[PDB]
This record gives structure tokens, C-alpha cells and sequence, in this order.
RNA sequence: CAGCUUUACAGAUCAAUGGCGGAGGGAGGUCAACAUCAAGAACUGUGGGCGCCUAUAGAACUUAUAACGAACAUGGUUC
């Protein structure tokens, strides 16, 4: 309709910094298909990967701090906790182990999952996890008592991401049924199903400041604000590849990894595309591996590390693209 | 052999003041329920001074070749 492009077009999107790559530390042999930063802090992230281990990382040297060798199979997702030193850790394996940091070492290898386990999320608030896996259902398991309390059977297919939020609708999935749902943990069952993506939703964010949750099928980043469980825009992501990570930013500048390695941000909430990045490879890598396939921000908000398939962890340091909608 | 404090004693006037006072059990069970027993050598309250000082106090148990055991098993997880 007329009446909403117009608008559309008397509205402007805010001069977010363009990024560019800043470190690049060629320290996995594989993938790097997990990465995590702390909560209470910003000195090391660390990144799960198809080596099996997973490597911590100084963000201000690059410095690589230790490994840890608590998996069989790949490392497909992790989450170090805010409110507790441990750190979640999820590997196709079907284990989901818990490392204490106090010491480095695994402590509570939760068991339920079927098949492999593709993320984590703990709870901002409680002291309960929260796992999905190709199982097609996400269990929330009691830390201490190291147990799935509640499953959460509504998805017809495997779930990838699967953020906690600490309101109500307080588990937000994705699945490759494309429905994104919002659950209520105390009810037993969904409360609000977002169809609105075409193909498996294979990437989702909570936004810090903001309740609500960027969702990433093939192409059509949506994003919504979960209170109703209603869509709030529909990002510029019109022949972008097949969005890998889609990580959101303090400053309210949203990421998108793809498939083709095209590093795209976004204006949160705009829904302005406002920068693309070529990738790079290795001089003996391929042109089509170079993919980012995990990604996550910092605290601050400040340093993108994307974890990319050139066995490489990026780290991107910070006059914006003309608007023209359809 | 003097002095004062307590019991055992008559019969008292019984005020005065104390102390034993709502004055009423003891010994024990291979009997229970609860609490609590590894922490800044580490305890608990009380007010007052304003999460911390200063007086009150209380305190059973376990501990310095460190422990409830002058005793010693088995698991689980990683390496």
C-alpha cells in the first residue's frame, strides 16, 4: 500500500559506524561453530568447535588462554552463565556438560537428549538451563539437581536456537519447521507460534535492551517483540545468503552471518541494511568454505568476534547506505 | 576454747527483710521426632552507639601431628 511506504520513506534510520576487521586468530583445526563472551566481564570468549574441543580467548591480546577436551563428537553450541562460573557447553555427542571455572573442568554432564544437541541457553534468571536438539524438543534442565524438569513438545522438527528471556514467554525457539515459538516454562506448552519465515529459522537473538528477538530464515530477517508474541519489522535481507548467526549489538545493530560469508549488519528495528563485508579466506582455503557460522558481540558492543569456517575467530572494530525500500 | 554463715530443733508476738516459690519427681531404654554438627580458629543472641564499634553476656558437642570415626568401604565424573 501507498500509505505505509510513504512513511516508511519520512522515516530515518540512525548513522550506526560501519565495522572493519580488526583481529583474526587461525587457532581452531575446525569450524569454530560456537562462540560465547562472558557476562560479567569481557576478557575471554570462548568458541566450541568440530575439533571437539573448545579454546578460550583473550578479546585485548587474541591471546588463546586454554583448552578444554570434555566432548566426543563437535561442539555445536556454548553459554557461559552470568550468575554462576559455569560454563554450558553442548556437542552432538548428545552431551550437555557443564564446566565449573573455578577449576576447568566438567562437572554436570546432563542426560535426556535423544541426538545430537544443537544449543543452550541458560535462564538470565533462575539456575536452570535450557537445551534443543535435533530431538525436536527443548528440555530445561535444574542445575543442581541435573535433571530435565520440563520438556517443551510443540515443534515438528529440529530446533536450533533456543534463548531464554526472564518475563514470560521465557524460552523462544527456532526450528527448521520455520515456526519460532514462544513457551510458557510453568504452563507445560506454547503460548504464541511466529510462522511468518519460509524456511528453517537457522538463527535467532535476543536483543539486550529491547524484548525482542531477531529470527533468520534463508533470507527474511524478522524480528518481534515477545511480550504478544507479534512481529515488529522485516530487515532489508533480500538476496543475502543463508543467515548462519544473527547476533544483536547493545548500540542496536543487529549482525548477520551467512552462508556466503557476507558479513550484513543491520539498523535494529529500522530493518535498514546498512553494511556488507566481503569475507576472507586463507591463502590455502577455498572461495566457497569462508562462511561465518557462529557470532556474538561483546557487552559492550563495540568488538564482533564471528567464528568462521576458515578454522578462523574474526574480531571487527568499528557515511551510512541509502535507504530505497521495494 | 571464742566468731559468723548453713542444716537438724522446740514453742513463740510474728512485723521486718531476704532467700527454695506461680513451689510436684528421679533413674534409666541397642526408643523415637526435630535442631545442629569443617568455619575469617571459625560460635550465638541482647540492647546501645549508629552493614560495622562498645558493653552485656552466655557456650552443649566436635578439633591440631587437625577433626564428628583414635574406624574405614563403595560409587560417579574428568585427566
Amino acid at each position: 500500500i501507498v500509505n505505509r511506504y510513504e512513511k516508511l520513506l519520512s522515516q530515518r534510520p540512525e548513522w550506526h559506524a560501519p565495522w572493519k576487521l580488526s583481529r583474526v586468530i587461525n587457532g581452531h583445526l575446525g569450524w569454530v561453530r560456537c562462540v560465547a563472551i562472558d557476562p560479567v566481564d569481557n576478557e575471554w570468549f570462548i568458541t566450541g568447535s568440530n575439533d571437539t574441543t573448545m579454546k578460550v580467548w583473550d578479546l585485548a591480546t587474541g591471546k588463546l588462554k586454554t583448552t578444554l577436551a570434555g566432548h566426543v563428537m563437535t561442539v555445536r553450541d556454548v553459554a557461559v552463565s552470568d550468575r554462576h562460573p559455569y560454563l554450558f557447553s553442548v556437542s552432538e555427542d548428545k552431551t550437555v556438560k557443564c564446566w565449573d571455572l573455578e577449576k576447568n573442568q566438567i562437572i554436570r554432564d546432563y542426560y535426556g537428549h535423544l541426538s545430537g544437541v544443537r544449543t543452550v541457553s541458560i535462564h538470565p534468571t533462575l539456575d536452570l538451563i535450557a537445551t534443543a536438539g535435533r530431538d525436536s524438543v527443548i528440555k530445561l534442565w535444574d542445575m543442581r539437581t541435573r535433571i530435565p524438569v520440563i520438556t517443551l513438545v510443540g515443534h515438528k522438527g529440529p530446533i536450533n536456537q533456543v534463548q531464554c528471556t526472564p518475563v514470560d514467554p521465557q524460552v523462544v525457539s527456532s526450528s527448521t519447521d520455520a515456526t519460532v515459538r514462544l513457551w510458557d516454562v510453568v504452563a507445560g506448552k506454547t503460548m504464541k507460534v511466529l510462522t511468518h519465515h519460509k524456511r528453517s529459522v537457522r538463527a535467532t537473538a535476543l536483543h539486550p535492551k529491547e524484548f525482542s528477538v531477531a529470527s533468520a530464515c534463508t533470507d527474511d530477517i524478522r524480528s518481534w517483540g515477545l511480550a504478544e508474541g507479534s512481529l515488529l519489522t522485516n530487515f532489508e535481507s533480500e538476496k543475502t545468503g543463508i543467515i548462519n548467526t544473527l547476533s544483536i549489538n547493545q548500540d542496536d545493530v543487529l549482525f548477520a552471518g551467512g552462508d556466503n560469508g557476507v558479513l550484513s549488519f543491520y539498523d535494529y528495528k529500522s530493518g535498514h541494511k546498512y553494511q556488507s563485508l566481503a569475507t576472507r579466506e586463507m591463502v590455502g582455503s577455498l572461495e566457497g568454505e569462508r562462511s561465518v557460522l557462529c557470532s556474538t558481540f561483546d557487552k559492550t558492543g563495540l568488538r564482533l568476534i564471528t567464528g568462521e569456517a576458515d578454522k578462523s575467530i574474526k574480531i571487527w572494530k568499528q557515511p551510512g547506505l541509502a535507504w530505497n525500500p521495494n
